[PDB]
């Protein structure tokens, strides 16, 4: 199962769908253990931790199960947090332990890569992405995993720059995926969620949610207590 | 409720005071597809009520409640007997970790924790078995007790039982449990410390099972015709 | 291989030996998390409760590999939320749940029994226990769980009685096995550590509920004994 | 017998009022085959140092010690862009718990992470906790420790998980373990990718070196 043409990137072509979380859906922030310094900003939780945790276990299993018998190489883009990435790895690695382990199955590689922004020499000017080098990943099976897909913009100029190097093949994990206007689309996703700007575990604002569990969307009490 | 420790004995089984449990409206589920289910439970389940990760946010939000209820005091927490995947056992999870953490109250005794049986158990004394209580509840004398049950649907066990705990002269009496079911029951009996609040279904998975079919399922759902036909 | 002889039980042939801790060999109970109500009776701590973990881990692979492929009954001789049975059945759970066979072999059952046989106390919508009737274990491969191994009597009585309903093979798994000075005295099949003759406390283990919440293991101290 | 966030900053490296890390005496090992070990490590493993679950023991304890000292009070924690994240990793999920579930008390802003490569001006007038994989020579930590001491810190203390006993220097504040001089791999260490799956410590063997070395 770990072959697919690098034309397929981005497009999640043969996908398992995302949970579908649909507009306006909330849980109640008081049936839920929130830090006190953030219960002034938050009334409601659009993902509860748990819930987070069930889904980045299922993502772990679907994906050890694409590239079993092979040599996978994961890229953890350094964007905001670490936090989606950490937890994935923590499953993948408990899997790892027991399916398969009577075998020549060589063990996952995880790589951090960072990207840097950079205006090109055309009569557009439009800004595009720099990244560290990449030689490494030739003729590899390459997972990369980003936090949260909102425009896509991020992993389609990395996408460019990976596919220089000519890896084997090429597919995304990403917790959420927003539903916008704003294309890409991820291969191994936790939730579709409304256009909304959200905060909590591996997702930040000015570091007032750093010690929230649970994922809410940034509320107007916040942006003004900051600003 | 919750909050002070202290509690009239005559409000045992009314959930006065009480933070509402979370409540799951009728016929809402969500899809098995986008969780890890065994394969021999695919056959038998199509939704699921309550994820696995939810239930335990849950319990963790319930330990919270019972240990600001019971802070600085000695708390005697009563459970119901039942087996390793009982939810008295990740509700004392919760509970041991936060006394472990909780430096400024060094002072107050630790919580103990307590095993009855509805029905006579019978034992034989320094024979180094269980200690499980069923016939004499004197121990509980003047003390505050939490009583945790997997689920209420009639609760009759937890009135029965709780007749026989006033007999002691206990200092209070609560309870925690995971589930209550809705009824049009006048005055049935009702927790202190709930999970969650579902409609009258017969649940399966978690700490519910069903002959043994459910047994390594970690999401609660409801028991499905295709299950009941099995047997 | 989950095939045994009858006759072979207690006697723990073909066994992996558990992790041996040498005479007077301890930690430092200073290095440690401990209650500060259990500090004026616990010095030394015996086995830090990360390196209890770490052997049921092992333990726990080393049971899949005798059943792999095979139905099996394992048998917990009743206790509670400290008990050795949970945390080494959540091990075994999370090795079922990823074991790379998950649709082709059946997930082990669990069973709660006592060690007599007493009048049963079952009721409709309560845990059963069984006591009096043993039955469900004819040709069945089973697993009994216990906390530690002292004298061996314990597990010598109870074994006979589960001989009399004819299962098809019978091992035994324990957290501790006490070095005493004994010939022929029963022993584990899947056990955790050989210590030596002491008397234990913390984790599964406990003292007139002093150690209640203490998560290492030690030996009583005088003082724990003096006060009660 | 201390556990106060106040402390000079000239002595930053001393370990002065330090709790003494767990010894491990030299030439002291546990048995390989008492682990689960992965399969492609286990021809260079020859015995294990430290078992996983007493790392994990042994960093609960430091968290609780970092918990106590600074107690209502506003800390910052470096991480160290230097080898592996995964004592930072570790030490902070053992600091999250506590904070979650200790003083709902009021005030004290909890905790904050940054992590450095190897600018500054942000820990002006803080209470700052630098965190490293393990101290070998104390390098790193001197010549950081000197740039971080400009910007005019509150406080300056250090974590890490081992160090090591070197010929005749630096020494953290809130320290794991101390072992005898040698190269260690496994668990939140590494040599080439080798051991990235391996969660017990031990000693590098030739085998291992010499493969890229
Ligand atoms: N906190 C937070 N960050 C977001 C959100 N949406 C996008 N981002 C950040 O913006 C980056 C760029 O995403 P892009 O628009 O390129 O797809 C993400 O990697 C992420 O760090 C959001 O809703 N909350
Ligand atoms: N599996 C399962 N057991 C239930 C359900 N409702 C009640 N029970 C069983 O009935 C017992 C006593 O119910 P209670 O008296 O507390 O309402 C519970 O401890 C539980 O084992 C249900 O929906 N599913
Ligand atoms: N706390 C504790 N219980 C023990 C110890 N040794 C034996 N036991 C208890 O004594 C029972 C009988 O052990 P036996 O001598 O029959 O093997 C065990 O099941 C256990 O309950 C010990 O060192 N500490
Ligand atoms: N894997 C490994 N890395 C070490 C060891 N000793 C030192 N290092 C690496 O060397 C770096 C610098 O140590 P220093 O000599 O500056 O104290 C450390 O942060 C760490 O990444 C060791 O025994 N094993």
């Amino acid at each position: 199962m770990a072959s697919k043409p690098i034309e397929d990137y981005g497009k999640g072509k043969g996908r398992i769908e995302p949970m579908y979380i649909p507009d306006n859906t909330f849980y109640n922030a008081d049936d839920f253990l929130v830090p006190p310094h953030c219960k002034p900003y938050i009334d409601k939780i659009l993902l509860p931790g748990g819930l987070v945790k069930d889904r980045v276990e299922k993502l772990a299993y679907d994906i050890h199960r694409t590239y079993f018998g092979e040599e996978l190489h994961i890229i953890c883009i350094l964007k905001g947090s670490r936090g989606f990435f950490n937890l994935l790895i923590d499953y993948l690695a408990t899997i790892q332990k027991y399916s398969g382990r009577e075998s020549s199955v060589p063990p996952f590689f995880e790589h951090y890569v960072r990207l840097k922004s950079y205006q090109n020499d055309n009569s557009t000017g439009q800004l595009t992405v720099l990244s560290d080098d990449l030689s490494i990943f030739r003729d590899k099976h390459v997972l990369i995993v980003e936090d949260i897909v909102d425009t896509g913009f991020t992993l389609t100029e990395f996408g460019e720059r990976l596919k220089a190097v000519g890896p084997k093949s090429m597919r995304i994990a990403t917790l959420v995926e927003k539903r916008t206007d704003r294309s890409l689309k991820g291969d191994f996703v936790g939730f579709s969620i409304e256009d909304v700007w959200i905060v909590g575990c591996c997702y930040d604002f000015n570091e007032m949610f750093r010690d929230f569990d649970h994922v809410a969307v940034l509320s107007d009490a916040a942006r003004k207590k900051f600003e």
